[PDB]
């Protein structure tokens, strides 16, 4: 409906990556989805999620969550609440998101585009 980032938990992202609040359970809506190269183990996927402010593309799924990127009900512009989530960080300094429960609120044929103008995390 009208308002449309109004659906989304705007300034999520700052929180979990500055922050390191774990408790929230934000919708976020998922811009892109690439695999990670792997080789001889189950894929990984990498998102670039927005929170309707900004997009960082530091996210992963829990492999266990892999059937929802391979039956397509998780792509491309749908929102997601994530309902638990944890956060590593690398030797480099760098954090990566893994999303460990998610919730598909609204499928991406029901969203269409990209919310509002979502601006690159600078962390
Ligand atoms: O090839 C590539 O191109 C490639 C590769 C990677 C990559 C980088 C980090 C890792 C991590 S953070 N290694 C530790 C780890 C992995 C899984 C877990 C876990 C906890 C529960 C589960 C589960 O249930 O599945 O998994 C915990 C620690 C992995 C890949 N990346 C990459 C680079 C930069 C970013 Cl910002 C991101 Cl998001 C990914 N690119």
């Amino acid at each position: 409906g009208s308002h449309m980032v109004g659906q989304l938990s705007r300034g999520a992202i700052a929180a979990i990556m500055q922050k390191g609040d774990t408790n929230i359970k934000p919708i976020l809506q998922v811009i892109n989805i690439r695999p990670i190269t792997t080789g001889n183990s189950p894929p990984r996927y990498r998102l670039l999620m927005s929170d309707g402010l900004n997009t960082l593309s530091s996210f992963m799924l829990a492999t266990q969550l892999n059937p929802l990127v391979e039956e397509e009900q998780l792509s491309s512009n749908c929102v997601c609440q994530i309902h638990r989530f944890i956060v590593n960080t690398l030797k480099d300094g760098r954090r990566v998101v893994i999303l460990m429960e998610l919730e598909v609120l609204k499928s991406a044929e029901a969203v269409g585009v990209k919310i509002g103008n979502p601006v690159p995390y600078n962390e």
